[PDB]
């Protein structure tokens, strides 16, 4: 009834022409199709509703749109909104409807490469912003944060489904590994926003927190190697452990020599010194990533990337506050494409329409297991209940590696021809896709308010 | 003998360490392989001495290197050097040695697309720098400059080889068209350097000169359509003329509507207004180019591109002096790749090792025919002998379209199966490749000195 009067009042408010912002938004929504038509003239049907690049660009577009609408018109009366949830939900819903997803068939290799490169930006962003002084005294503490809660959560889920879903004693380790991971891609943004809030950085807290997600994935994939070699009987399991350990040692060793120069002698009076260094370190990051992938040790890339980024940042300490701006303005566009690619994977009906409410428990309890074990990791270090519960709230998000190696177990079961392992694989695919959908974004939603609640800020 | 003492003296001069510039050059020569390794990890052997992208990047590298060495250590005691000559000679010499060119097999489609996009930058650079006041009174004069000398040069070569090499009366038009073209890609740089010299711009001369190379190529290709339809008996020749005329009318018509907005209401208080507008107009340029290519009217692209670039520039008149900087810093890298691509086409022995010194005359005389006909185009307009001979020296360079449609006649003769037309095609391929190798760069070499010699500059 009153909606008509409200619309008339809005039309009257727009009668005083806000032609400025209107023209801005019109130009924004009008520019879009430029590169679409460009690459269409380049390749033809590749940019049509039957083409790969068309699907890629429309995925990116619906991803950048879906994120803003999630926090555009409403707020659940206290907080703002986690746009990244909508950014990933876009690709998810595109995947859900196949009768229209049949125009978004993205090249699997290319899509995976995009997913693997998108994380490098958040990696280098984390590496530069680090501070060594506060961490140097807390090294072992952060190691405990990075190791404890995930391993205990993993074995918790392993034994939970060992009892309920019947995992053998030598195979539930796979469920452990697929549960053990971290997604700093959403964490680092929250850490930087709270750094802008100046709350935790009074102890450097946010920089210390996001620096922890380094080796948990490597332990998960090392265990994955050896557990495939044992249960899946794939090759030498002791050599699988060797493979998983060597990818740690090389990733921590080879990353140092880059800082030996870029921290010391990237000569100062170079014209585009910062403008060079930026894409230089991005190239070195993706180089480490994909060279290690080619070698078969993808975990080694992030380690060398992070240590190199921190090393140069220590040398760039003056100018590192300027290279960050280019990385920031670039990083805006690589979030939603990554989130949509992770979302555009599978649908619920293919996993199971039933037994959903009776199988989620093995991960649902593990979520809680991680929380207070994070609290326990701080044995004697000084943090009050507010600080410790804030730390506990931080280590929760896990979305990235669950998508990275989720269905690979079922794929391996198919490739090797093991029907019992194939039912195992459909189940682990189920639990893997469950371990992504809500974990990270609902965990990062709270940070923007728990910062003010538990941390302190200068006047 | 004294070379040893000279080297010892140079070593003594370097004993006082110039470590700054040395480190700069070391970093420069060291950075190179970054993207090579990146795209190698992306595609593998595509970045090896058997891959396409490898050949592309090494072409670009030898092109950027060969240009600087051409003017690095010596000067022919008066002038500086035309780097672009070396930039193109690099690709030429890579093409010449096949036993090593067999690692540089570039995708023909991709290479042609690069050659076609590289010109768009010089196009938009020409469009923005134009001034309408001086040209508005000289419109017909510039039309005469653009039409007269090339047509007379074309029919000159046509009848020359009609007599000497035996061209029929209805077929030498092909030789005319392949002789009638222009290469502003080298001209506009000279015009902008002399504008910086402030010599001709006291009458706006350099801006007026480079604006002439617009329609000569279109007339050449229209005649090409109808002459193929007549001599090569390919389709309706009257419809070939219709095709050649419609590509003029649409290219001059459709380019206006873009300026109707971008000259008037790309709202001022947009954040990246210039940073947007730049790649916006680049996209519109390449869009016109390749959409017209898809339609089959490639000449229409440059027209819409140029009129749109000038229109917005008129509106950007204040800020157009700022968008130019991004286009300038970008244009540095697209020159040498284009020049190498044009160079990497064919070798002399495949055309003819003999009859060279007895067949060049038909174009060698035509070179001179163009010169004084350019002088004659200025019927009554006021320009002294120095100004008129400067104008005559300007219209000379022709390198682009000769490479664009040179061998296409021989290819057509092969496709249609006409052996007499195939010998015709090897001969026109010969004369086409002759009409590129020295024409433009030796013609632009002189401008940097003829400016001071014939033009005037403020104190």
């Amino acid at each position: 009834p009153t909606e008509a009067n409200h619309v008339q009042r809005l039309r009257q408010m727009l009668a005083c022409p806000p032609h400025g912002l209107l023209d801005r938004v019109i130009t924004n929504v009008t520019i879009i199709v430029l590169l679409w038509a460009v690459v269409w003239s380049i390749t033809g049907s590749e940019c049509l509703p039957g083409g790969n690049l068309f699907g890629i660009i429309i995925l990116f577009y619906c991803a950048i749109i879906g994120g803003k609408l999630l926090g555009l018109i409403k707020l659940p009366t206290l907080p703002p909104l986690p746009s990244l949830l909508g950014m990933l939900l876009a690709g998810f819903l595109i995947r859900n409807i196949p009768v229209i997803n049949d125009n978004v068939q993205i090249k699997h290799k290319w899509s995976s490469s995009l997913r693997s490169i998108a994380l490098s930006i958040i990696l280098v962003r984390a590496g530069l912003g680090l501070d060594s002084k506060a961490l140097k005294k807390l090294k072992g503490v952060c190691v405990r944060l990075s190791m404890g809660p995930c391993i205990v959560e993993a074995c918790t889920s392993a034994l939970l489904a060992h009892y309920l879903l019947g995992l053998p004693w030598q195979w539930g380790f796979i469920l452990g590994f697929v549960l053990g991971a971290v997604s700093p891609a959403v964490v680092v943004p929250s850490m930087l926003l709270l750094q802008g809030g100046g709350y935790g950085v009074e102890k450097g807290v946010p920089t210390l927190l996001m620096a922890a997600g380094s080796f948990d994935d490597i332990l998960a994939i090392t265990g994955f190697n050896t557990c495939l070699g044992i249960a899946f009987s794939t090759g030498s399991t002791v050599f699988n452990v060797l493979r998983g350990v060597l990818e740690v040692v090389i990733g921590v060793a080879t990353g140092s020599v880059l800082g030996f120069f870029i921290q010391y002698f990237p000569s100062r009076d170079q014209d585009k010194l910062v403008c060079k260094r930026t894409f230089l370190v991005l190239g070195l990051s993706v180089l480490a990533v994909f060279s290690s992938v080619h070698f078969g040790f993808p975990g080694s890339g992030g380690l060398c990337t992070l240590v190199m980024a921190f090393l140069a940042g220590m040398g760039w300490t003056s100018e590192k506050a300027e290279v960050e701006k280019i990385i920031a303005v670039a990083w805006d566009i690589f979030q939603p494409l990554l989130f949509g690619l992770i979302g555009a994977e599978v649908s619920i009906a293919s996993l199971r329409p039933e037994t959903v409410g009776l199988c989620v428990a093995t991960v649902g309890i593990a979520v809680l297991i991680r929380i207070l074990t994070t609290f326990l990791m701080v044995c004697f270090a000084g943090f009050n209940l507010k600080e410790k519960i804030f730390i506990s709230f931080a280590w929760l998000p896990k979305a990235t590696v669950q998508a990275a190696i989720g269905s690979v177990a079922l794929d391996t079961a198919r490739s090797h021809g093991e029907k019992q392992l194939e039912d195992y694989g459909m189940d682990v695919l189920t639990v893997a896709f469950l371990s992504i959908l809500i974990t990270a974004p609902i965990g990062s939603l709270l940070i923007g308010l728990l910062g003010p609640r538990l941390l302190q800020k200068v006047e």
